[PDB]
């Protein structure tokens, strides 16, 4: 069977549909037309972008396909090193950093950074609770602020102290600038031509700015010898159960930058989300906070009140279904094999995986798949398997998944005991692309319920 392709632009074959600030969208929009997969072609490069959870199903499988680092993340590597997440399955670091930090990043490990989130939560309130009558809230702005400030304090124990601050630290306007530098290669043409000089001395300066300022923490922290339990500590003492080796100081920067980029980027984009929906569907909005008010009965939150907020977690996974903040990712053949019974692939052959189409499939969700239900995520098993992923797949799966979603049920149950919240703009949703996406410009406006922190 002849598979399905978009529009082509002659020798730079489907290359300048993604010469667009929104890809990740336009991609939504060929599988719409196309269906379950279609092919993408550049110079020197092909993928196939499946959008059903049949054909994804199989892709999932560890045993036949394994993740790819696709040209973005390649980019992207350029800083993040061989971190877990620009790292291949098979080179070293990325098995020995698995083992070493998996145990840090469990639901038990929660319970430790609880105190530490909660920290910046009541940061956050206090902001919102401080505004003046008819002053708005920049959503996004005050969620990144949060997990920025979140994984900084929980992580390393720096305080990036971003509610004290409008311009962002000189680590953030970097990283901000080397991934919009790795995204806008991508619509590139000729790389060597001096045109782009101050793009490359940039990048340069860059990465250089992000190694310095981390490594720095890794010897202040060594020098120190002070044992505060966060992820930098963890990573300086604990040893691989594996192999018996623990992870240098040059990965362990690799892992930092990793988590850094993770927890300014996707998570502030769920919380983000999340607020548009509960905004933009009132009778949901009103069963949320009716638990954070029953739930949260102290001023401060403790672990197990943050467990027992299960609509709130219900809100979060129906966001992450709309609009998974980390919306692809790559997969290739470990060997030759057939896909879905009818696309033969060889040994290499990339795969895309598009999370948005895939959590739209009509066969898994019923018919209303662009309708804001929290109750499709009522009951977890009854979720077929393959069918939600928003946290990637297996063995690479998000690592910080827990601390993802604690973080936000913890800000979220805060948030709706807090305040009321009015769209008084009706703001007309706009998803602005990076590495990740947030609805930019969502502005609301919070007024106090009263409740004394
Ligand atoms: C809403 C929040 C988040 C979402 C939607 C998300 C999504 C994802 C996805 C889809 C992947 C798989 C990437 C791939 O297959 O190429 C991934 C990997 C990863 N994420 Fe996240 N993530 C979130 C938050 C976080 C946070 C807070 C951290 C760390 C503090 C984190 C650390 C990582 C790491 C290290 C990996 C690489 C895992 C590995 O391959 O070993 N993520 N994430």
């Amino acid at each position: 069977k002849e598979m399905p392709q978009p529009k082509t632009f002659g020798e730079l074959k489907n290359l300048p549909l993604l010469n667009t600030d929104k890809p990740v969208q336009a991609l939504m929009k060929i599988a719409d037309e196309l269906g379950e997969i279609f092919k993408f072609e550049a110079p020197g490069r092909v993928t196939r972008y499946l959008s059903s959870q049949r054909l994804i199903k199989e892709a999932c499988d560890e045993s036949r396909f394994d993740k790819n680092l696709s040209q973005a993340l390649k980019f992207v590597r350029d800083f993040a090193g061989d971190g877990l997440f620009t790292s291949w399955t098979h080179e070293k670091n990325w098995k020995k950093a698995h083992n070493i930090l998996l145990p840090s990043f469990s639901q038990q490990a929660m319970k430790g950074y609880h105190a530490m989130m909660v920290d910046i939560a009541v940061q956050l309130v206090q902001k919102w609770e401080r505004l003046n009558a008819d002053e708005h809230i920049e959503v996004p702005e005050d969620m990144t602020r949060l997990t920025l400030d979140t994984i900084g304090l929980c992580g390393f124990n720096y305080r990036f102290n971003s509610f004290y601050r409008d311009q962002p630290h000189p680590f953030i306007t970097s990283m901000v600038r080397a991934l919009d530098e790795a995204m806008n290669k991508l619509q590139r043409a000729n790389p060597d031509d001096p045109a782009y000089d101050e793009n490359k001395r940039q990048f340069q300066e860059d990465i250089k700015v992000m190694n310095d300022l981390v490594d720095k923490i890794i010897a202040d922290r060594k020098a120190s010898g002070e044992q505060s339990d966060d992820l930098l500590t963890h990573m300086l003492n604990g040893k691989d159960p594996e192999t018996g080796e623990p992870l240098d100081d040059e990965n362990i920067r690799y892992q930092i930058i990793t988590f850094l980029i993770a927890g300014h980027e996707t998570t502030s984009g769920l919380l983000s989300f999340a607020l548009y929906f509960l905004v933009k569907n009132p009778h949901v909005l009103q069963k949320a906070a009716e638990e954070a008010a029953r739930v949260l009965v102290d001023p401060v939150p403790s672990y197990k009140q943050v467990k027992q907020l299960k609509y709130v977690g219900m809100v979060l996974n129906e966001a992450l279904r709309l609009w998974p903040t980390a919306p692809a990712f790559s997969l290739y053949a470990k060997e030759d094999t057939v896909l879905g019974g009818e696309y033969p692939l060889e040994k290499g052959d990339e795969l895309m995986v598009l999370i948005p189409q895939l959590h739209r499939d009509k066969t898994i969700w019923g018919d209303d798949v662009e309708e804001f239900r929290p109750e499709r995520f009522e009951n977890p098993s009854a979720i077929p398997q393959h069918a939600f992923k928003p946290f990637g797949n297996g063995q690479r799966a998000c690592i910080g998944q827990q601390f993802a979603l604690h973080e936000a049920t913890l800000v979220l149950g805060m948030m709706l005991k807090h305040f009321d919240f009015e769209d008084h703009t009706n703001y007309e949703l706009d998803i602005k692309e990076t590495l990740t996406l947030k609805p930019e410009g969502f502005v609301v406006k919070a007024k106090s319920k009263k409740i004394p922190l």
